[PDB]
């Protein structure tokens, strides 16, 4: 390594039900595990000097205290907190009591399936919001986050 | 390999024009030439040929929409306000069967609650907001993605 | 008894129209909207009907239409298309040159998005025809003729 | 001769639609409902159409007639009048027989008080008609015969 | 002297039903025993009472039909129906008689569909909440609209 | 063979005052005066003591039911305007117990959407709209019933 | 062991169960339904009666006749259930308790079947168990009124 | 005759735990308890294997759905006061594609009007509400029939 | 010190039908009259330095020139404007006219009541809101002030 | 005169109290009140117990273990006062009076705020008015529970 | 004067008593009663009689209304926060039938959304919103056009 | 004391205004927009204010003129008449060149239909006149001098 910039620590939160990506009729529904997603986005971050962490949970708690164990540890959030995202109320006051920056990510589009998915607790806090490019859409946050501290 | 060539148009709505102006010191000194340039560039090197319109004129936006028909291989779309208030848009992008990526440069849902409707978001492949003009490179990367199958 | 007076009527078309008979004919039909519009002035033209047509995707042309249909023009039948649901402009362009008008899409409305379920038109409008394709403007004519000769 | 197949058409009105022509006739019209029928079956016969037709103010007339068109009738042009905004039970007939059908209303239902705006069959109708007065009948005829004879 | 005046009075469903549940608890008045005593008090101001009760939404409309020309004024007590008939309003307004709408009990205190009703905005005017009294009510409103008394 | 003396009070709010004034060829000749006169004489030959008060003022309607606890066996209220906006008028006539009928010259019902709304009808023993003067009588007769059994 | 009387009430259009392309809907008709619901009654010492009407008046004067003669009503009003105040009107008024009951599911259709005038005042609601639901209704029923 | 044997999941949401032990004699004497050993009984009289997991952490009813991935053939489910809440869980459903049937042992349609929303209601194969613990019995027999075609 | 012995004028403020309190069935709905409450309150106000002034009024113009009046002189307010809680932005417009801190009190639970009364004009610009406490909310409303304006 | 044992529930996010830009936002911790409201009721012969937890579990949980053991719950529920139809369920499922207190005034924030499962089966409602609303709901549940 | 004169009313509804007293430095120093010379100057000039009542009390402004009955022309209005609330109000207006403009100092759409609602927006000749003080000048002077067809 | 600097005002009207003087005269009013505008121009120059204006139908030259007014215009006067109930993209305009404004209607757009009660100018117009006709104009030029000049 022979980094010029500043480290960055980026948390990557992911919600409940996500642990399932990949292992249903994946011929159909598609074969990348979040595994295999994390994976990569940690060897991208790596090369650009951001240290990447991640947590996926079905427990609400587990994600609301890796938001507080975040805090002034963490320079950048991306999140999908998937079912969550329309009922968490928790969440929202987890983000905004510890102050960091996010971006919500969601792998298929919100807007196009029941309009219960439409509200989001966290989109009107969040610096941006990706919806339905699937898993690159995790690389574009991480991409948004490195501009958004760098200037760049 | 050697690729296919896709062909790829972006458009942009009202007041977008206005990019670079407005106390650059505050909000940015990029024009959306700027950004069109860059982006041309980056889709060149990856076998895209991307041709891109502006406009304040609704009817220029539905007429290339229009013309893309069997010569255009997807769209990025930021209608700015249109996204708002245009059916006609909306019906265009229907007529002409071309997969699209809807963008904004802003957080539409941190804004007024009238931002929170757009006609395009749930026919469109995706949706980017609030990550500034780096939002139009993400939509490429990702629609060069979705028809090339990587 | 009589030969009758002729009636001027303008049809206005709205935007994305100019698509008619172009996407996938085989499965959404063949007919161009200069199709449907020929057949549409000869059948008003046997019944000395004098039919203007305008298509356009630029909503000023149908308003500027409109306006320039004052004290010349008897009847509109107008297809806003999507303006249906979102152009004020074009119900006030209509309230302001006093011209009655009958509505029509070829497509059912109702049975589409619940945004589609609202018109702008539909309340000052003499009445609307949906669904029944390019024959609608047909039935839009003799609906017209029928309310200028009381027949 | 007749070289098309014969159509077998029902026309369905609901209530209060006998009182056609009765109230103050110099104001509000003179033409009744036997009057719009009498026209129609004749028009429906020079096109080889045999038409059927039943007004009723009981709902369970309609709906008995409806499940008695299964396998008969070819189309269904229905007005169902004040039952358009209250029956689900005559939108479920419809379904149930999946003949295809247009609604009529002879005056325009979106000028008028607000719940009239909805319809329990407007989303499955073929499509609607209204405000074009006792014309709308003969129109849904014609656009009948367009649908199943592709013309 | 006074000129007769025709007034029809119509009871939709379930009113049938009147004094028959728990008498000692709901009532014991039928409603036999209501349009009997209307009928008295109408009859002694020169008023022929007619009257029919229906659960039948049919039987409602095809008398308001039969009314046309004939009836003078209408007194209707829709009970569910209030809620429910476009049909029953559109009667009404085709044969273009007066009519006052009446309810015994408070329409307003139970659950809130019964706050909508199909009739009271083209009503002469809406009587409810005060039992059998709101069918003389309305009998006497009738007369005096009638006969500017 | 005499009847125990009922003691009813009838309460008119805002601009009641003006009826018989605008255009009486068009609008009716009868004033508010008029009416309580004849109601008055129609409420004493059933041994029945009225009293009444018309207010523009929300306050006097309010201490008006205040001072009626355990003098008065039955109110007859027409609110007007307050109708459609007056809570501290429910809770007045709550908080006294003393069972009322609201009552309407005018069909509240034929009016504007916001006329639809009374913060009384639920508590009322019951509604009277649309009958002009005679529902202040129709009101004396179902109290007189209501509290005499009859 | 004492004879329930119990009767079935249907709404309109069920006439038309098994007749429309048997193949894709399915077989079973009303009738066929009654009959196998009466048999299962009859083992338990229910007696069991039934009206389907397409006539809304029926289906309320059925129930005014109900009054003092039957224990338990199971009902499926079908279009009925979104839009008959006067059906919950004639419930409450003869005051026998009730089970509502619809073949399919009705909160996986359109939005304006989601709401029923008689669910809140009904014993219980099935939906989308098919004819089964009938006898669900009949046992529950039988345990409400013999306590079992 | 022959059988093959069905797997059987019942899910519990929260507060069911409580069920029978608040004033017995006015609000009911069995407990979950009672009716879960009631219910595995009467499954095993049909060649059914019932399971049985009551939790109030939403988190062990998603994983539990999650491990019954391709081992279990049917779901009962009350979530209780997750009906109303729970996108988590519709989506859990969703995403390992068992049949099940909704049961709420009070009526829920009789209640607040919060309650008359169901996360689940819509996908669900059926819904029972009302009948009490009885409930339990008749998806069980409803499941029986759905899988084995009687 | 000195800070914390400053006389403070503290104004409360009732609004209509609130003359009532304990004259309807006592043995029922209670005994207690506001005239107890406010002499017991007025007591408790003066043992620390706080001189209370109280009016009570079914005359909504009364409380708005009430407030009028207290613009400079009083340093507190407590309100319970009973029914005009759910009407009145009059008061609210006095109340932001004179920028005095108010605490918000009703003695019964506003929001197990009528859908109507779960809206308040008050609540949002109040410091705080107390309900459903009877007439010890009062006191709790008193102590608050007297922590707010001394800072303990 | 007779002890009293009153339980305080404290939902997600409170354990941040006093964390964040202490000049700004304030320096009290949550153990700060907490410690000062238990030796306030120990004065009064009240037993005061206390849970905060990020985990909706926990809080229903301990509720449920309250039943014949606490008699008065004090709860700010935080977030889950607008979300959490399992804790108003747990709360009437065990029957014991409670007071709901909020830190900051819920009103004057966003509308979704305005909403609470609690607030209509709570005794009462304390919110805007700091460390204090804890003090004052015990104050209130001495008087409530002994008639002073 | 070669002009009939023209009789104006202006009222002023609650708190508008409290102009230039709160932070004259951030908030402004016109008091009402500047406001209101200043106002009666102009209107003498161009023969209008101009008569004023501000007030906190409903009443008094519908009391006034009655009174203006056959000797006022035209009536100016700011009901301050009555404009959101008073049914009364609008009904005195209607009941004594003259022409009125409604004025607000504040621009009353860029408040709460609760302010964006009139009980006298739809029957006042027009309305001027967030132009200070000077709207009652801008009011006289189209009260005039309106009266001498100027 | 001092010599005033000058003031550049842009007013700008939108869809239909031009029809201002032509329909009925004898019913709805004589004067035209060119009349209006020539007076308030004239009305304008006495109090050293350069008053230019644009009427269009078409929402882009709208739109290109608010953006042709940057660091230029001090002041805006937009009577956008149906465009001010449904074009976010002249709200946005004027957000975007930040150019203060007040919003003008001739008539009483609450006095109206029930949509025409929004506005997406409103909420950022300095203030709103509606209902004075003509006059309307002359108030917010008026207002717009007091608001620069601090008079």
């Amino acid at each position: 390594g022979s980094h010029m910039t500043q480290q960055i620590k980026l948390l990557v939160l992911n919600g409940p039900n996500l642990n399932l990506l990949g292992q249903r009729e994946p011929e159909v529904y598609g074969s990348k595990t979040l595994d295999d997603i994390i994976k990569a986005l940690t060897d991208e971050a790596a090369l650009q000097n951001v240290a990447l962490s991640h947590l996926q949970s079905n427990r609400e708690y587990e994600l609301i205290e890796k938001i507080h164990d975040a805090f002034e540890k963490i320079d950048f959030i991306i999140i999908n907190p998937a079912a969550f995202t329309h009922t968490s109320v928790a969440l929202r006051d987890a983000l905004l009591g510890v102050n960091i920056p996010f971006i919500e990510v969601h792998l298929s589009n919100v807007h196009a399936r029941e309009s219960f998915r439409h509200h989001s607790y966290l989109s009107d806090i969040a610096q941006g919001v990706i919806c339905g490019l699937g898993a690159k859409g995790y690389s574009f946050a991480l991409q948004s986050a490195i501009g958004k501290l760098r200037n760049i």
